[PDB]
């Protein structure tokens, strides 16, 4: 049993289609399916499934060498031809992959022979090997498991060529892994995981305290991060938390009145005291974030001015503007007109809600009137992705994501940060420039690039930074050390080791 752990995670794993997304759930598909190259912390990639591999001089054409050793988990082979009927079966589906730029840039996959993979690409596409190192689409399943020799409309059995298998899964109840005895690699030290379905953060941490579940691994809202401070003093219990991985941020609507203005959107960044927010709502536990990427994110280090909290410089501008106080009323009217701004975020999110409420407070300290909009999940997603929104709640990907993939993706329409952009004059020169970062070679032009875009949606205050946040861990002693994996989204069960 000392190599058995039960963990948890707010909903289930999914049904582990490799190519597809949610329900499936991004570590798990980590679990079972491996890339051709794998991420590592400094940035780079190593072989894995491939060996090595080559490129043409015009960056168009790559020839992987892949292993020939490793097999699906069911005893089939992996060899170029499963591999390149996985991406034939991902492109088959191409358009559900538009926010990914590689799956625009792939021309053609073939297998050379069974160990030779040739990808052929529209252009010099720089992210190419870190795209190919995401946990989804580009991972492999046994091509024996897809359905009419597809895998979009749905697979067989979830047969990957990674160190864990799922054994079973139970709708609402539980999903159980188990590690593969005849992988390619490392044998994990853990046996059998088990995940309990547990959605809300209070009975994930009672199941904790019960000693229902041994392990508790996920972001800021993992578990009320007061009962997080509590465990981590109590000597029965060992806890951690990361350095920062990604940023939680309001992305703010340059298309919609009053957010339109840029003076609203400079007052409002202006308005918040983060660190107030942080110790409030997060009780203490997270870092002010005063940029989009924080100064460690590659390509982002640019010395981008801070709007530190000052709510007289906040109401300086929005007077400037005509945004003035009616006798004998606190919020601002500009012409009759009162500054009124929707926030919306999930409704049953109780940590969502309680920053939701600081913000409020806080504008309305300056004389903006923040509605709060609480709705299911659901209904902010498509608020998202239509700029139905004042205001809304938003984060980066962490790596290997920022900033490239999050950048990339703001050229999509049916995302949250188009939409937020849609009202900027700048915006087609904004991703014009997207798209020549990406296929740019040229070193000094690509950080000219990268400075450029931060900087005009740092100075259009597109967004409201507000907190660089980390993973954090509770734990059984008995489980040792917990470590963190390069991809922020997975987690590395395979390198427990009590
Ligand atoms: O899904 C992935 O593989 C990575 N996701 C790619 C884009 N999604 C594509 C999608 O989920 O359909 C749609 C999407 C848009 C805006 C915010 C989040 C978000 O998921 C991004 C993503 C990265 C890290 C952690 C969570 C994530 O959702
Ligand atoms: O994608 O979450
Ligand atoms: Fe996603």
């Amino acid at each position: 049993a000392p190599d058995e752990i039960t963990t948890a995670w707010p909903v289930n794993v999914g049904p582990l289609n490799p190519h597809l997304y949610t329900p499936n759930q991004m570590f798990a598909q980590s679990m079972v399916y491996e890339p051709l190259v794998k991420y590592q912390a400094d940035g780079s990639v190593i072989p894995w499934l491939a060996k090595s591999w080559t490129h043409s001089e015009d960056g168009k054409t790559w020839t992987f060498t892949l292993r020939d050793d490793v097999k699906f988990s069911n005893g089939e082979p992996f060899d170029a031809e499963a591999a390149a009927e996985n991406f034939r079966a991902v492109l088959d589906n191409r358009q559900r992959h538009a926010w990914l730029e590689l799956a625009n840039q792939i021309v053609d996959v073939k297998a050379l022979s069974k160990t030779e993979l040739q990808i052929t690409l529209k252009s010099a596409y720089y992210p190419f090997l870190q795209e190919l190192a995401l946990p989804r689409p580009f991972r492999f399943i046994a091509p024996s498991q897809f359905k009419n020799h597809e895998t979009m409309n749905g697979i067989k059995a979830p047969i990957g060529t990674g160190p864990w298998i799922l054994q079973e899964s139970k709708l609402n109840q539980y999903d159980v892994f188990v590690r593969n005895e005849n992988y390619w690699g490392e044998k994990p030290a853990i046996k059998k995981i088990t995940f309990n379905v547990i959605p809300d953060p209070t009975t994930r941490a009672v199941a904790f305290e019960t000693g229902d579940i041994d392990l508790l691994y996920g972001n800021e809202g993992l578990l009320p991060l007061d009962t997080f401070a509590r465990f981590s003093q109590n000597p029965a219990y060992h806890t951690q938390l990361s350095q920062p991985i990604e940023t939680v941020m309001l992305a703010l609507n340059t298309a919609k009145a009053p957010t339109n203005e840029l003076a609203v959107r400079e007052a409002l960044n202006y308005a918040v005291n983060k660190k107030s927010l942080i110790d409030n709502a997060l009780y203490g536990t997270q870092q002010v974030a005063d940029t989009l990427f924080a100064p460690s994110v590659p390509y982002a280090n640019l010395g981008l001015k801070p709007s530190q909290y000052d709510p007289q410089k906040a109401k300086a501008l929005l007077e400037k503007a005509g945004w003035t106080l009616p006798a004998g009323k606190d919020i601002r009217e500009k012409n009759g007109q009162p500054l009124r701004i929707e926030l919306s975020f999930i409704g049953t999110d109780a940590l969502s809600k309680s920053m939701a409420e600081i913000i409020q407070a806080d504008m309305r300290q300056i004389g903006a009137d923040v509605s709060l909009i609480g709705e299911e999940e659901s209904s902010i997603y498509a608020r998202q992705r239509d700029g139905r929104f004042g205001m809304i709640f938003h984060r980066t990907w962490g790596a290997p994501y920022d900033p490239h993939a999050f950048l990339s993706s703001m050229r999509v329409p049916s995302h949250a940060d188009f939409q937020a952009q849609q009202g900027l004059a700048d915006k087609p020169l904004i991703d014009k420039e997207i798209g020549e970062v990406l296929a740019t070679h040229d070193e000094t032009q690509r950080q000219a690039l990268y400075r450029d875009i931060l900087t005009r949606l740092h100075d259009e205050a597109v967004y409201l930074p507000i907190s660089y946040i980390s993973m954090m861990v509770v734990s059984k002693p008995e489980l040792g050390n917990i470590p963190y994996a390069p991809i922020a989204t997975e987690i590395p069960f395979e390198q427990i080791k009590p």
